[PDB]
């Protein structure tokens, strides 16, 4: 039983979101942004993917756990949203919905996207994880 090939790795190059489906991937570029001071981004994007199967009646506490942990200005995980998406994330936590989150959690899969997920792919972790299953 294989676990995880080179050919695997080098897929989580093609786009963040093949990254992000595979455990391992999410687990090792997580291990990353913790190294780099950004692992709030992952680890809220994850809440907020958790958030959305979660029973109908525990969306309000999940929604403020959520929202205390890392969209509240006195978050120690706070996120890099901008002002307009954390007001209206706020307003959203008082009657919260299955889609309260999509709008931070798309701002931060761009952030992701666009930032740490290239670098990540450049890292000793990534290359070293790439090259020596090779």
């Amino acid at each position: 039983k294989d676990v995880l090939s080179a050919a695997e790795v080098m897929q989580w190059s093609q786009s963040l979101e093949k990254l992000l489906a595979n455990q391992t991937g999410q687990n090792v570029f997580g291990s990353f942004l913790k190294s780099e001071f950004s692992e709030e981004n992952i680890e809220f994007w994850l809440a907020c993917e958790d958030y959305k199967k979660t029973e109908s009646d525990l969306l309000p506490c999940k929604a403020e756990e959520i929202y205390k942990a890392f969209v509240h200005s006195d978050a120690a995980k706070q996120i890099n949203i901008d002002f307009r998406t954390r007001e209206s994330t706020a307003k959203k936590i008082k009657a919260p919905t299955p889609t309260c989150f999509d709008e931070a959690q798309k701002v931060i899969y761009t952030l992701m996207e666009k930032d740490s997920y290239p670098r990540f792919l450049k890292s000793d972790i990534y290359l070293n994880l790439l090259n020596d299953l090779q």
